[PDB]
This record gives structure tokens, C-alpha cells and sequence, in this order.
């Protein structure tokens, strides 16, 4: 009956769900306190992407949108899970190097911008236009990443060395990773319509696996989570 991307959402529920349970499970064992907030807002990033992988596995969060001449599918619940996914990714980082608060609210905002903007841009009709919003949401993007990259770092210096150095590989792993979402749209159905639909939905789900279970695995085994 179904579409084929259909295979890559169950993958990616599966693994969503595991790393969840493991992350859960490895949680409610620990009491340190500050373990226990890395471990609450980390739990909390597969979980609702479960939740929304499951969702587009059953069939909702998809629409059609007119452009280019053509009806084309677009998947918004993705976009439901990026909402708060990404900014308790951010508050993970910050939390770790113990940013400034102001430092934060500029973070999420920004990162509410892009997701936002993102999905507009994705629902657009104007063919040109789409490519409007797109450059709007890169731009949000790159600036999230210039005050990690520069910004969170120098905090990062002024902690202990491995604190440091477990803030510095999750900073490489989050730019990498990040860097690559707005071009797999670009060339993808929501953009050029180069790569189908089937490819995309198997490139974002290794991209959201890893910025999330991999991101948690490293983040969560360290020493520098303890108080
Ligand atoms: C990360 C941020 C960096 C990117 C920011 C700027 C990059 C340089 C892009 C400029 C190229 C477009 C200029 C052009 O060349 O001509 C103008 C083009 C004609 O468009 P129009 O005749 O429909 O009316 C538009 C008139 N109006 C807007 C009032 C309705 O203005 C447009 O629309 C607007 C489309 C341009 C903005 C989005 C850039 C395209 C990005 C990549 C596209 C990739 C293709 C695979
Ligand atoms: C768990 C999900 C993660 C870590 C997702 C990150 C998603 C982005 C960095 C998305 C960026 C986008 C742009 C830069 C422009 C166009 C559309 C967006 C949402 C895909």
C-alpha cells in the first residue's frame, strides 16, 4: 500500500525509541544532582522525536504544496520535532560551559527563527520565494553556530580541561552535522527537487540519529555532566 520512505521512518522510530529507554534507564540510576539535568533535558530530545517519527510512519504531518507546476509532498512534523529538539540541544551545550543568560535567550530566539522560517519557507508557494525564507533560516543558522564556535568556546576555557574537551568534541559533532540540513533541503523535494523524496527522508534520519543518540552518548558517558 504505502510510500517508500516508509522503511526509513520505522529505522529511525526504532532507534529513537531505544536511545530513549537506554537514556531513561541509565538516568533514574544516578544522583548527582547536575547528572540529573544533563540526563532530564537529554532524555527528553529522542522522545519527542519518537513521538514524531511515529507520527509520519502512521501517516500524519504531511501535506501537499502547489509550486514549480506541481503538487509536491512535504512533511511538517518534522519540523514540530526540530521546534523543541534544537533548542534543548543548545541549553545542553550552554549548560556545559555556563553561558551567560542573555547569551541563551539570543540562542533560542535565533533558533526560533530558523525553524520557523524554515517552515515557511517550506509551505511557500512562489517558487522564488521558497528560496527567500530558505536564506532567511541559513542565515539564523549561522549565527547560532559563529557563537558556539567563538562565543561558547571562550566560556569553555575557563572550565576544567576536561570539561573542555568533552564541550569541544560536541561542538564539532553539532557543526558538522548542522551544516549539512540546509543543504540536503536545497537539493531535496522542499527546494530543487534533485534527490526524491525517499533519499532525503533517509538522509535526514541519519542526521537526526546522530545530532541526538550520538550527541547523547557522548555527552552522557562523560565525567563532565558531575557536580
Ligand atoms: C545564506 C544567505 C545567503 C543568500 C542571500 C543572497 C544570496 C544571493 C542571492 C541573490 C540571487 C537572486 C538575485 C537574482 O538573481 O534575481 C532577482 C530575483 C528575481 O526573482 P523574481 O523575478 O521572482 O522576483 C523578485 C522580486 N521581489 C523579491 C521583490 C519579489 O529575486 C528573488 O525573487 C529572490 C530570490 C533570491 C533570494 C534567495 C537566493 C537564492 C538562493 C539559492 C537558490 C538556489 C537554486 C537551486
Ligand atoms: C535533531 C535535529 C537537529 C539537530 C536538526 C537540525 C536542523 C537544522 C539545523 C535545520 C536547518 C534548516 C536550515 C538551515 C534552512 C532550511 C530548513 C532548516 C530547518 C532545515
Amino acid at each position: 500500500t504505502g510510500r517508500p520512505e516508509w522503511i526509513w521512518l520505522a529505522l529511525g522510530t526504532a532507534l529513537m525509541g531505544l536511545g530513549t529507554l537506554y537514556f531513561l534507564v541509565k538516568g533514574m540510576g544516578v544522583s548527582d544532582p547536575d547528572a540529573k539535568k544533563f540526563y532530564a533535558i537529554t532524555t527528553l530530545v529522542p522522545a519527542i522525536a519518537f513521538t514524531m517519527f511515529l507520527s509520519m510512519l502512521l501517516g500524519y504531518g504531511l501535506t501537499m504544496v502547489p509550486f514549480g507546476g506541481e503538487q509536491n509532498p512535504i512533511y511538517w512534523a518534522r519540523y514540530a520535532d526540530w521546534l523543541f529538539t534544537t533548542p534543548l540541544l543548545l541549553l545542553d551545550l550552554a549548560l556545559l560551559v555556563d553561558a551567560d543568560q542573555g547569551t541563551i535567550l539570543a540562542l533560542v530566539g535565533a533558533d526560533g527563527i530558523m525553524i520557523g522560517t524554515g517552515l515557511v519557507g517550506a509551505l511557500t508557494k512562489v517558487y522564488s520565494y521558497r528560496f527567500v525564507w530558505w536564506a532567511i533560516s541559513t542565515a539564523a543558522m549561522l549565527y547560532i553556530l559563529y557563537v558556539l564556535f567563538f562565543g561558547f568556546t571562550s566560556k569553555a576555557e575557563s572550565m576544567r580541561p576536561e570539561v573542555a574537551s568533552t564541550f569541544k568534541v560536541l561542538r564539532n559533532v553539532t557543526v558538522v552535522l548542522w551544516s549539512a540540513y540546509p543543504v540536503v533541503w536545497l537539493i531535496g523535494s522542499e527546494g530543487a527537487g534533485i534527490v526524491p523524496l525517499n533519499i532525503e527522508t533517509l538522509l535526514f534520519m541519519v542526521l537526526d540519529v546522530s545530532a541526538k543518540v550520538g550527541f547523547g552518548l557522548i555527552l552522557l558517558r562523560s565525567r563532565a555532566i558531575f557536580g
